[PDB]
RNA sequence: AGAACGUCGUGAGACAGUUCG
């Protein structure tokens, strides 16, 4: 009953799991005064003493652990990763502030595509939300140009072809015309790259434009702004938390 | 082949990984 140390050290705020490990490499991390090694576990308890460069860090139990969710409505112009090479805008930049915990992003979004992005400083739900083991939905609203008919919908119903292997959506329902376009609901329950777009080009169809809005059973909440983050209250984390089998959090 | 992040994993490697660039 123990966890890897770095994975500790993420869930305190302290860093990715991979960063924490290059910082283990370099005999920087120590437990109980005794520096540990890469692949070292650990079991939180109350005394447990765990320091990086002699400085103590407080840590906590995981299934204890804070469990904050935010729903962000992700514009284009972001990235979803905390390090850019490039030094270019990123969907952490006008996020809350934390210490002692991080907000996790739960999967990601191309950068010119704007809709729902669910943060939470919990690691096992933003896995067990993202892992297509457990067969989450994300939908998306699709802009398309192109023929569409019903045999083509029961076609991308089946499965088609794509590039990297067989894909389908989960459902497909029509949601509406506007000028030469008509705009289409989509479910997927996984997430591979440029999924969507990828699935209707396969059947002819040109997507115009794309917005995730919905991830689980959260909606991208009415009235936030394009951009703009709303924190979760209690009720809707732990319908979030029991959709993955996780208990619900009390507070 | 340029990266991020989670989850497993005494470190060798992994995921039904994630709409990355």
């Amino acid at each position: 009953m123990s966890e890897k140390l770095q994975k500790v050290l993420a869930r305190a705020g302290h860093g990715s799991r991979r960063e924490i490990e290059s910082i283990i490499e370099a005999g920087r991390v120590s437990v109980d005064g005794k520096i540990a090694k890469l692949g070292d576990r650990v079991e939180v308890t109350p005394g447990l003493k765990i320091r990086i460069d002699g400085h103590l860090i407080s840590v906590r139990e995981s299934a204890e652990q804070i469990c904050r969710v935010l729903a962000y409505y992700k514009p284009e112009g972001e990235l979803c990763t905390r390090n850019d090479p490039e030094g270019r805008p990123t969907v952490f930049d006008r996020l809350p502030k934390l210490r002692g915990a991080r907000w996790i992003a739960v999967g990601r979004l191309d950068v010119n595509t704007c809709g729902l992005l669910l943060f939470t400083t919990d690691g096992e739900l933003a896995n067990r939300l993202m892992h297509p083991s457990r067969e989450v939905e994300r939908e998306y609203a699709v802009r398309v140009f192109g023929q569409v008919d019903d045999a083509k919908l029961r076609d991308l119903s089946r499965g088609v072809q794509l590039e990297d292997g067989p894909a389908a959506f989960k459902t497909i329902k029509f949601s509406g015309g506007e000028g030469i376009n008509q705009w289409y609901n989509v479910t997927l329950t996984e997430g591979r790259n440029r999924e969507v777009r990828r699935l209707w080009e396969a059947v002819g169809v040109q997507v115009s434009r794309l917005i995730r809005v919905r991830y689980g059973d959260i909606p991208l909440p009415k009235g936030l702004p394009r951009g703009g983050w709303t924190e979760l209250d209690l009720a809707q984390t732990n319908y979030l938390r029991e959709l993955v089998e996780l208990p619900p959090e009390t507070s």
